[PDB]
């Protein structure tokens, strides 16, 4: 079923955009929970990264991509956290994969 | 060296040991020394990527594969109820060692912050 991040990508409501191409769109956090938090995710609806596909494989490195070239565009030279959560132990809180970059604090081990 | 002299690099050579679940021609998944969750592995390309912050993107695949890799061996470990997949970039990330590595963590409720 479709989800907020689905509506963010049909710019049916705002959301804080840095990156957009034919097959991602990365954007900040509404609840940060760094001084940098943002998501990257596909516009292909993959609910999980648990049901994700082979033929997915450049799709997912793309956002980690994507992801790392916008923590440089945004300042994070001292480093970020990317994290993926999957079903209700990951804490997954949308049905549509996406990748969290946090950074401009120091991030904490374990991760939650 | 294949692998670089890391500890990882170390360990896709065999050289020190390794409690390893998945081997493939791209990637290694191995268990973590300091689980920080009742199930918490690793899974690191063969190629040496020091960090996120540096790989090309002609490196998108293999980063793909890690991920594809790491939730195979979540459902081989029976991690049913989920998990949580974080890459650490650096003093603020966290890193200690510098070789991609990408961590899964299960078998517990994981907690918001990541961190
Ligand atoms: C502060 O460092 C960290 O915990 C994380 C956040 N840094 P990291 O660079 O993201 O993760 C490196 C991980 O590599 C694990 N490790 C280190 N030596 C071995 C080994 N010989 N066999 C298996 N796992 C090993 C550590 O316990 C870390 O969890
Ligand atoms: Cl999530």
């Amino acid at each position: 079923g479709d989800t907020i991040f689905g509506k963010i990508i049909r710019k049916e409501i705002p959301a804080k955009i840095i990156f957009e191409d034919d097959r991602c769109l990365a954007f900040h956090d509404i609840s940060p929970q760094a001084p940098t938090h943002f998501l990257v995710i596909p516009k292909k609806h993959i609910s999980q990264i648990s049901v994700a596909e082979d033929d997915d494989e450049s799709l997912l490195g793309h956002l980690m991509i994507v992801g790392k070239k916008c923590a440089a565009d945004l300042g994070l030279n001292k480093g970020y956290r990317m994290v993926v959560n999957e079903g209700s132990d990951g804490g997954q809180s949308v049905y549509h994969v996406n990748l969290h970059v946090l950074g401009g604090r120091q991030m904490h081990w374990p991760p939650g």
